[PDB]
């Protein structure tokens, strides 16, 4: 499925990591704030504010890419509530005239870092709690932290 032949959409039965990702972009009194995060069901393992103006879609790609990078050499089940990020990870060919070009390139390269990988798209279950955790962490970073650029 996609550029990476063994990529599955169903959870691996023996993953080393089960992570949740989210990218956020909120309009706070006319100012565009953004953030991204990677979490386990209950703990934040990476989160940061992104440059002013960063769109939600761009932030979503950045978060998923970070998860892939941190899981290099391991078996990863990673969740995303972004249809856009999920679909992008399955692209096999695209032109230069596309939005978020740099982020897409980084994602496509990162797909090959994990030993085994499942990217899953989407309550009171563990997966619902994890997705909610990533959402809260990305929004918290966007609203309460300062970005490294801009
Ligand atoms: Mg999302």
């Amino acid at each position: 499925h996609g550029t990476r032949p063994d990529l599955t959409d169903q959870p691996l039965p023996d993953a080393d990591h089960t992570w949740y990702t989210d990218g956020s972009s909120l309009l706070q009194e006319g100012q565009r704030k953004a953030g991204a995060a990677v979490t386990t069901e209950t703990e934040v393992i990476w989160a940061k504010a992104l440059p002013a103006g960063t769109s939600a879609q761009r932030a979503e790609l950045i978060a998923l890419t970070q998860a892939l990078k941190m899981a290099e050499g391991k078996k990863l089940n990673v969740y995303t509530d972004s249809r856009y990020a999920f679909a992008t990870a399955h692209l096999t060919s695209e032109g230069k005239e596309i939005k978020n070009k740099d982020e897409i390139l980084a994602l496509l390269k990162a797909l090959f870092l994990p030993k085994r990988l499942s990217i899953i798209h989407c309550g009171h279950s563990a997966e619902a709690r994890g997705n909610r955790m990533a959402d809260q962490a990305a929004r918290k970073a966007a609203i309460t932290e300062t970005p490294d650029t801009s």
